[PDB]
């Protein structure tokens, strides 16, 4: 479950982050809603927009980015010892919202774009091989929670 060293790589990269959640946020979720359309249609509040133009624009959607990287920060911050946070969040995607594991692994594949294009300096291979790591394991262990509820699939 990762070595300190890894850890270390990752929170270095999200201390870079925090400077503007909200640019990050933005753009992590234009490119998962472009990359995979059909992730667009599981949120009623965004599908109104077509365009990229429409999704920069949207204040709302700027809002949700904030949102999803505040609590995707409170996570990894825990290094590890996160279970209190991801329950919640596991319980609510997998019985309210409806999102397939899939769509968990398609989210933290844009997060690894956003963080490349974006730093490109600060993410090196290894701070990548890290970062990949740290979403692997968050997708695990709501995997887990999912098959208790029985929406594994
Ligand atoms: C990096 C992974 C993600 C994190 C940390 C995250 C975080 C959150 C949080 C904190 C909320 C607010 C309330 C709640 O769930 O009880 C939320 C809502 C929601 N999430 Fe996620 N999310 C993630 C990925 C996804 C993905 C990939 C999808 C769609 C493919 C999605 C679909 C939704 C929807 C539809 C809502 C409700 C929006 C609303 O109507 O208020 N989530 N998410
Ligand atoms: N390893
Ligand atoms: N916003
Ligand atoms: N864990
Ligand atoms: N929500
Ligand atoms: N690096």
């Amino acid at each position: 479950v990762l070595s300190e060293g890894e850890w270390q790589l990752v929170l270095h990269v999200w201390a870079k982050v925090e400077a503007d959640v909200a640019g990050h946020g933005q753009d992590i979720l234009i490119r998962l809603f472009k990359s995979h359309p059909e992730t667009l249609e599981k949120f009623d509040r965004f599908k109104h927009l077509k365009t990229e133009a429409e999704m920069k624009a949207s204040e709302d959607l700027k809002k949700h980015g904030v949102t999803v990287l505040t609590a995707l920060g409170a996570i990894l911050k825990k290094k590890g010892h996160h279970e209190a946070e991801l329950k919640p969040l596991a319980q609510s995607h997998a019985t309210k919202h409806k999102i397939p594991i899939k769509y968990l692994e398609f989210i933290s594949e844009a997060i690894i774009h956003v963080l490349h294009s974006r730093h490109p300096g600060d993410f090196g291979a290894d701070a990548q091989g890290a970062m990949n790591k740290a979403l692997e394991l968050f997708r695990k262990d709501i995997a887990a929670k999912y098959k208790e509820l029985g929406y594994q699939g």
